[PDB]
């Protein structure tokens, strides 16, 4: 199904970016970035500045070990789905 | 991208079925009964009893109206994609 295949989608992009650098299965600053500016670049605006860099990460980091893993992930897709639903 | 294509879907579905009967942006559980079994055979078995459908509505409904509003199937599909990631 459509959804199915969103689930899916969801697991391949957040591997493609954690598996980057570092820790395989978490997002560091410099791959979650990279994450927004090429695959969210339809709705948020593109991350050009450390400091919105840094917002970002310690917005979305809940357990404070610096990293986004795979379920702060998961909340962040939570909060522009949600956004997005709002918009209209 | 892929990844936009994922949060269209998932508004997409939701709204497909949270619009059949009664509050058009929430699911009761016959909707959710349908999105279920229509939309996640492969990761959910099949559902064929009222004991479930009440069981899976009783544990998704975090604010206890009875019905899934779009946070509470976020929240629901966050649960299906973190099992999906580590299932492997
Ligand atoms: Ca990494
Ligand atoms: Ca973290
Ligand atoms: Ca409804
Ligand atoms: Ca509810």
């Amino acid at each position: 199904s459509e959804l199915e295949k969103a689930v899916v989608a969801l697991i391949d992009v957040f591997h493609q970016y954690s598996g980057r650098e570092g820790d395989k299965h978490k997002l560091k600053k410099s791959e979650l970035k990279e994450l927004i500016n090429n695959e969210l670049s339809h709705f948020l605006e593109e991350i050009k500045e450390q400091e919105v860099v840094d917002k970002v990460m310690e917005t979305l980091d809940s357990d404070g070990d610096g990293e986004c893993d795979f379920q702060e992930f998961m909340a962040f897709v939570a909060m522009i789905t949600t956004a997005c639903h709002e918009f209209f």
